[PDB]
């Protein structure tokens, strides 16, 4: 049997298994990744492992011990009064991944989640969410998300922030009790005067989603 599954804290020694799962699914089937045909992307591998030592990322593991879902989260801190805002895309050599990092930089230049919550110093950031295709539609995304609420409660974190790359994923977060705090249509994202991302019409654009727990 493959069911039931558990939800467990991701450990540093899980890095290779996490990357293997993401390469099978997220790298190929997150909408922007598939639109670009990301391919091999060691920089996304490194990006995905970065939040693990924050000790608040979760894996769904089936009855055979295989990872069938992950939600990789990191703590984000309010920029210091003397902050030097850096563009993440400036340190990326992979051209396709750079386009995604540039989109993230653009969102952050237009919208600062910390402006919404002036009293908060630390906010949980949901960075990478992926569920194995054969296990989709079972509520695993919600159970991964709910495990983060436990971490938030234990540590007095009030806000969970998730940048969603498609209305499809934003709708999942809405079902889980998140609400939109910022949006941008792909048709309106023209950093150098021209559209960069043209996925299918139902995706629409990015929505930053937030929940206060
Ligand atoms: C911060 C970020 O990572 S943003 C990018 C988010 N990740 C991606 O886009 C990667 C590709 N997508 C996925 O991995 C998954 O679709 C996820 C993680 C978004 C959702 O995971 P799931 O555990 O399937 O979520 P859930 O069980 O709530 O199903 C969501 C919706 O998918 C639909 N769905 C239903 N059955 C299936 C199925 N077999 N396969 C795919 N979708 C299904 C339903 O519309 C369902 O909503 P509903 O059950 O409330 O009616
Ligand atoms: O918040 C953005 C989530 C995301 C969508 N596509 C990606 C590719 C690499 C890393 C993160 C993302
Ligand atoms: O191919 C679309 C992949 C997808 C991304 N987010 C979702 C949410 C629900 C169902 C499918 C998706
Ligand atoms: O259902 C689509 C709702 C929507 C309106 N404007 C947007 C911009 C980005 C993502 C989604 C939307």
């Amino acid at each position: 049997s493959h069911m039931p599954y558990t939800i467990e804290l991701i450990q540093p020694e899980d890095g290779e298994a996490v990357i293997a799962m993401l390469k099978t699914f997220f790298f190929k089937d997150e909408p922007l990744n598939t639109f670009l045909d990301l391919g091999e992307c060691k920089e996304l591998e490194k990006y995905s492992l970065k939040p693990l030592p924050d000790n608040c990322s979760y894996k769904a593991v089936n009855k055979k011990g295989e990872i069938i879902g992950v939600f990789l989260n990191g703590l984000m801190r309010r920029p210091s009064p003397d902050d030097v805002p850096e563009k993440a895309a400036d340190s990326c050599e992979h051209p396709k991944f750079k386009k995604i990092l540039s989109l993230m930089d653009h969102v952050e230049e237009q919208f600062n989640i910390f402006d919404v919550y002036p009293d908060e110093e630390l906010i949980l950031d949901g960075k990478i969410l992926s569920v194995d295709t054969n296990y989709r539609g079972l509520g695993i995304a919600g159970r991964l998300t709910e495990r983060a609420y436990e971490y938030m409660r234990e540590n007095g974190i009030n806000v969970y922030h998730v940048l969603c790359s498609s209305h499809y994923s934003a709708r999942v977060m809405e079902k889980l009790g998140f609400h939109e705090v910022f949006r941008m249509q792909f048709a309106d994202y023209k950093p150098q005067g021209e559209v960069v991302f043209k996925p299918a019409a139902p995706h629409v654009g990015i929505q930053v989603m937030a929940k206060e727990v």
